[PDB]
């Protein structure tokens, strides 16, 4: 993700300004969806959110605009256990042997001959949490095993937190509602408001260890691999329980980085350190924020944001639509000198020509040099001492830079990496003179739409991640919801797109209408006031009831629903109905995943949208969403949240009762069925653990002791 909040001192109009550009999948449980929610007098906020959630995750209201980026804090800890030398099913805490908890789950699998079979798996849990095995790496042998405590497994405030965010009026109000509830799982928060404040917050759920305990409790080699690993045989290494924290064992708000400014704040998924170099954030816990080099996306943003010139909204827009490969600025000059110097080797002929013609961009009409440059960087990045100016912690904006072509070995190393990378390119039969837009596409039914942008690792702000599928590169994630908000006196003027369009269903009119506009990088008005909404020639209005539940739904262009209701139940009613019309098949599938029933419907020869095999994914979510977990989670929800969720499941089921396949391709499938509120709790918890134990779902299923059946 990228995010830039400009305050009154740097904005051309003297008011707040926010650029929101998260990078998320183009399919599955994390596919963003535009919506505008309104409960008159209490709630009116527009933006985008994740499937199944009756709140807005990134958006804006009349005086405020906020967004999220991934942070560098830890949201879980790996605990290395010391096993009882006489029983690998027992572990030691301060030298005392304790039994491992044993919990059985059962899964149903549909065989090839349609028959059903039951699979039972045992999950072992320590006082820290479930045991995980990364075979070969985090083994369960006779002296040690590994457990994983996910801090968000105990976060029941997650939906209450965003619903509170949706009611925030400005930056001060926003800062209060997040600090008080501490419900954000694993993202930063940046925001601007009409009065010209710019806010950055590393306010999330972070395990708490007092600073003096960290050098002793941390495992150095594993922390060196970026893993938050603690000693699990020492009671002094349990998470510290500060009574000022909203959840037992997490870091209280006052210790997490916050920066309020009137010039600007930015973040492109690095630590809080360089949110604004004029005001560095240092001296925090290493579980919270370290002073490490920033990625090229942040360097690009900071280079363009330097100085004191007033910024226009189109300047923020063009920082994305430019598709500038910022990493070439540090490598391409030296690389082209090498290229001309070696105008003899006929091998390097094609690559050097493409690199010389390359416009240093990732646009649709950018030359094939971008492909050559990409493969070169992958092999240049695995070479120590190749940077002429290596990283200097005192110049982290200008460093590293340049190729040290002066030394004899690196010169022939860089020439070797270029020669290797060039061979890989022509080994794929890519035509001569092919442009980037001819290669990177997004499949829409039977056709392909060219998608500009490139992978963020190369400093492309408009980060686009794709994989090779057949004769092209299929876009899999990246720039999703785009939001650029300013605050003229008339009202919030917002402008953006949903790159993959509102509906994942090919039958829908909103399956590729915004993807075509993204291909041409034509951002559109996001209508918020009733004047813009009601003056749309494409407006469609409809009221629905049952019971009770009622909602007033307006649809503007590209299928963006605007839901008006009297209470949370009716608000959820409209949300569930509108989202089902666009994405009923997506949610039906993801609910089957979060229920642990993929092998029941699709058999064991399949994968989930998370590229997890059907059987291990089922075992994990059966453990994660067992009924005791759902009951305990539900009983911890505020009444408003429970009414939102109840309304959603009703609005979803209301559409299924009327569905005739017009915008629903999975009509007739046995897994397309009415949903309950607990199904929505499963999707929520599935998203919660995505910053922690969810990333270890296969490792949890793999954990078995020596012996055992
Ligand atoms: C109920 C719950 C509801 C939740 C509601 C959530 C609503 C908010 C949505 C969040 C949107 C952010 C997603 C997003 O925007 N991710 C990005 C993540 C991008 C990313 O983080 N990319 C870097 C590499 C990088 C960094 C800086 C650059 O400038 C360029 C590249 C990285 N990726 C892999 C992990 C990590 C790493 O490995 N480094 C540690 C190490 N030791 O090396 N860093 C991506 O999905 O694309």
């Amino acid at each position: 993700a990228n995010a830039i909040a400009v305050g009154s001192e740097r904005s051309a109009d003297g008011k707040g300004m926010l650029l929101a550009n998260p990078h998320f999948p183009w399919n599955g449980a994390m596919r963003f969806y535009q919506m505008h929610l309104t409960i008159p007098g209490r709630l009116d906020v527009m933006g985008a959110s994740l499937p199944g959630l009756p709140v807005v995750n990134i958006g804006f209201s009349r005086h405020l605009a906020w967004t999220h980026t991934v942070d560098t804090s830890s949201h879980f800890t790996l605990y290395r256990l010391a096993l009882d030398p006489k029983d690998p099913r027992r572990y030691l805490v301060d030298g005392r042997s304790l039994p491992l908890e044993e919990k059985s789950v059962a899964i149903e699998v549909r065989g090839a001959d349609g028959k059903l079979s039951r699979v039972e798996h045992k999950v072992y849990q320590s006082i820290y949490g479930p045991l995980v095995v990364w075979p070969g790496k985090l083994d369960w042998n006779r002296s040690e095993a590994y457990a994983l405590r996910d801090a968000n497994l105990e976060n029941t405030r997650v939906l209450q937190q965003w619903y509170s965010i949706n009611q925030a009026s400005d930056v001060a109000d926003l800062r209060r509602r997040v600090e008080a509830l501490q419900g954000i799982p694993w993202v930063n928060t940046l925001a601007a408001d009409e009065q010209g404040n710019a806010l950055y917050m590393n306010q999330s759920v972070v395990p708490y260890l007092k600073p003096e305990l960290i050098p002793a409790c941390a495992i150095p080699q594993l922390v060196a691999e970026g893993l938050p690993a603690l000693q699990g045989q020492d009671s002094r290494c349990a998470w510290s329980r500060d009574p000022a924290a909203a959840q037992a064992g997490i870091t209280p708000a006052a210790q997490l980085p916050v920066l309020l400014r009137r010039d600007f704040v930015q973040n492109s998924d690095d630590s809080a350190w360089l949110t604004n170099p004029a005001s560095p954030l240092q001296g925090f816990s290493p579980l919270v924020s370290q002073e490490k080099p920033i990625g090229p996306r942040a360097r690009y943003a900071l280079s363009r944001l330097q100085g004191k010139q007033p910024l226009e909204a189109k300047t923020l827009e063009e920082m994305v639509t430019a598709n500038h490969v910022f990493s070439a600025d540090q490598v391409l000059p030296d690389l082209l000198r090498l290229c001309r110097d070696n105008q003899g080797e006929k091998s390097l002929a094609r690559a050097c020509a493409a690199l010389a013609q390359w416009d240093r961009g990732a646009n649709l009409d950018s030359g094939s040099g971008f492909v050559y440059f990409q493969r070169f960087m992958q092999r240049f990045a695995e070479l120590d001492g190749a940077w002429k100016e290596p990283f200097d912690a005192q110049r982290p904006l200008d460093t590293p830079q340049g190729i040290a072509l002066d030394r004899p070995q690196v010169a022939t190393q860089v020439r070797q990496a270029l020669a290797d990378a060039a061979a890989e390119v022509e080994k794929s039969g890519i035509p001569d003179g092919a442009r980037w837009g001819d290669l990177q596409v997004s499949t829409r039914g039977q056709e392909r739409i060219a998608i500009p942008g490139g992978d963020g690792h190369f400093g492309v702000y408009n980060a686009i991640q794709s994989v090779r599928k057949g004769d092209h590169l299929e876009v899999v994630g990246g720039t999703s919801y785009i939001q650029l908000v300013t605050f003229p006196e008339e009202g919030p003027k917002a402008r953006g797109l949903l790159a993959f369009s509102q509906s994942s269903d090919p039958r829908s009119p909103h399956y590729r209408d915004q993807t075509e506009l993204f291909s041409r990088q034509q951002w559109q008005t996001l209508p918020f006031s009733d004047r813009q909404i009601d003056a749309d020639p494409q407006l469609q209005r409809l009221s629905i009831r049952e019971g009770g539940l009622a909602a007033d739904i307006r649809w503007t262009a590209y299928g963006v629903p605007h839901i008006r209701a009297k209470d949370e139940r009716g608000l959820g009613y409209g949300i569930g109905y509108a989202y089902a019309r666009d994405n009923a098949c997506l949610l039906a599938e993801e609910i089957v995943t979060a229920r642990g029933e993929r092998a029941r419907y699709f058999g064991s020869e399949g994968k989930s949208s998370a590229e997890l095999d059907n059987l291990p994914s089922d075992i994990f979510y059966a453990w994660l969403n067992q009924p005791e977990a759902l009951q305990a989670f539900w009983q911890a929800q505020t009444p408003a949240v429970r009414q939102l969720l109840e309304g959603y499941a009703a609005g979803f089921n209301r559409f299924l009762r009327e569905a005739d396949g017009k915008t629903t391709s999975c009509l007739g499938q046995p897994w397309l069925r009415a949903i309950a509120t607990d199904d929505l709790l499963r999707l929520t918890r599935r998203l919660l653990v995505e910053g922690g134990v969810g990333q270890f779902a296969d490792a949890l299923v793999a954990a078995a002791p020596p012996g055992a059946e």
